[PDB]
């Protein structure tokens, strides 16, 4: 796996990433936003695509997540992440600023908190 990858995440649980991304109100898309939504202290959590080159895209966001304090985790395909997001292309990483049910939300971090660590 890519060096940025820290942890693995199960399939099924890739999928519920997706469909979060996909139930957003608001989302954030690209290193750029995703970083800047970090910093702002505002991302509710954090996707990141396991298949992104070069390394220097996403690198730095496994480790300011955990400064800050946000919950990150992974999927498999930039092309699946684009899909969520609406777009037609792929997408790097991905930041959920509202989401679409804050129950549901609540209990996807949990899960990829008890699989970080």
């Amino acid at each position: 796996m890519a060096v940025y990858v820290k942890f693995k995440v199960p399939e099924e649980i890739q999928k519920e990433l997706l469909d979060a991304v996909a139930k957003a109100q608001q989302i954030k898309k690209g290193a750029n936003e995703v970083t800047k939504a970090v910093e702002r202290g505002i991302a509710k959590l954090v996707i990141i695509a396991e298949d992104v080159k070069p390394e220097e895209v996403v690198a730095h966001l496994p480790y300011l997540c955990e400064e800050k304090g946000i919950p990150y985790a992974y999927v498999a395909s930039k092309q699946d992440l684009g899909k969520a997001a609406g777009v037609s292309r792929p997408a790097s990483s991905v930041a959920i600023i509202n989401e679409g049910d804050a129950e549901e939300l609540k209990v996807l971090i949990e899960k990829v908190n008890v699989l970080k660590q």
